[PDB]
């Protein structure tokens, strides 16, 4: 691993600038 805390967990749907879950969460 090189970075823990990113952006998203790669491959998710962005939103108003920050990605959220949908069906996990």
């Amino acid at each position: 691993f090189g970075v823990k805390d990113g952006k998203c967990p790669s491959g998710r749907v962005r939103r108003l600038g920050i990605c959220v879950p949908d069906d996990d969460y």
